[PDB]
């Protein structure tokens, strides 16, 4: 499958891979994802992008996702994850991250949530996480700076986590629920009242091009 327009979805249930053109109007340029691969057992898949304009401002974030029964945080007794990718052209700002959303209310919409987890296993240019660098942990064995800002719009904050790598993770897999266990015994994550309602992973992409970024493989499962 090839999509190109703003908005576009393929999926094998339980897996979907997404073209997320969201920021398009911010700039000029254009961007595609390939499907190369999708299954009930996993997604590969790539995409090609060309951005200018709106420095500083994503255009897009095009992804996989998984679907999975939304539950408390504190009731997820672990979320496996694998992945290898590889980035084609790393003269762009832009990132490689998985996002995970949670919301006080298990029908908020899945776009956004009063808490965003993000881990960057890569950082290109001059891009960096939301707020401010507030520790640095090691979860799954490895070791990562912990960020951490809010934003509001609309009426709704919106408070963001993001685990950064100091240097690109091409090849990756753990246990996502170790970073909510963190936050929840170190950074007094609301892990009992907040409902773990999205999980993507895919590439933040602000300005540079032409790029390729490439899923060689994606699994992600929420027990």
């Amino acid at each position: 499958q090839t999509m190109c327009s703003q908005y576009d979805s393929a999926s094998s249930p339980p897996y979907s891979v997404n073209q997320n053109l969201w920021g398009e109007y911010q700039g000029t340029g254009s961007q595609c994802v390939y499907v190369d691969k999708l299954s009930s057992s996993g997604a590969s898949w790539h995409t090609e992008w060309t951005w200018s304009g709106g420095e500083g401002t994503v255009k897009s974030y095009s992804n996989s996702g998984v679907t999975f029964n939304k539950k408390l945080v504190s009731d997820v007794s672990s979320i496996p994850t694998s992945v290898e990718w590889k980035q084609d052209n790393t003269n762009v700002n832009a990132d490689v991250a998985y996002d995970l959303f949670t919301a006080a209310n298990v029908d908020h919409a899945t776009s956004s949530g009063d808490y965003e987890l993000m881990i960057w296993l890569a950082r290109y240019g001059n891009i960096q996480p939301i707020g401010k660098q507030i520790a640095t942990a090691t979860v799954g064995g490895k070791s990562w700076e912990v960020w951490y800002g809010s934003t509001t719009q609309a009426g709704a904050e919106q408070r963001t986590y993001s685990f950064v790598s100091e240097s690109p993770i091409n090849s990756y897999s753990g246990d996502i629920n170790a970073f909510f266990s963190y936050l929840t015994q170190n950074q007094g994550f609301p892990a009992s009242s907040q409902y773990l309602i999205n999980l993507q992973f895919g590439t933040e992409a602000f300005t540079g091009g032409p790029a390729t970024f490439t899923v060689d493989n994606w699994t992600a499962s929420v027990n």
